[PDB]
């Protein structure tokens, strides 16, 4: 849901 999380990773 948080496509966000994805710059984190």
């Amino acid at each position: 849901s948080p496509i966000y999380d994805i710059n984190y990773y």
